[PDB]
RNA sequence: ACAU
DNA sequence: CGATGT
């Protein structure tokens, strides 16, 4: 309906798809970026928002907010709430890196708990997440 | 078809 | 136009 304004939002960016892959969040309200990835060289658009909303789980978690995640990938949310990223990509000594930080961000929703609701940012009507590249 |  | 996904 409305956007929480009080939450934190994550977004993808890349060069080419698959190709280089980063993500970052952002506070929805100020559009401060409170974290950014190190570029990782090859990596799929769904591997970076899936990393990138696990990466926003374990920064809320360990500062005690109850804030939610915006995201605007269908699947990324998915996979979240699955607790596993079905990728395609390869793996491959040139992927050996994406999927390291995937195989491990699942370990880690794995053996932790959260409450943090994953909410779908409705792009159709609110324009581009605040998180956009 | 929908989300990227 | 190409690719990643449910
Ligand atoms: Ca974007
Ligand atoms: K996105
Ligand atoms: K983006
Ligand atoms: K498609």
């Amino acid at each position: 309906e409305e956007i929480i304004w009080e939450s934190l939002s994550v977004d993808v960016g890349s060069q080419g798809n698959p190709g280089i892959v980063e993500y970052k969040g952002v506070d929805t309200k100020t559009g401060e970026v409170l974290f950014e990835r190190e570029p990782i060289p090859i990596g799929t658009n769904n591997m970076g928002e899936f990393l990138a909303i696990v990466h926003g789980l374990r920064y809320l978690k360990e500062r005690n907010s109850r804030k939610p995640i915006y995201s605007d990938s269908q699947t990324a949310i998915k996979w979240v709430k699955d607790k596993k990223a079905k990728s395609t990509l390869v793996r491959n000594e040139e992927t050996a890196l994406i999927w390291k930080l995937v195989d491990e961000a699942e370990e880690w929703l794995n053996t932790h708990t959260y409450e943090t609701p994953i909410l779908k940012w409705q792009t159709d009507k609110w324009g581009e997440i605040k998180a956009d590249y």
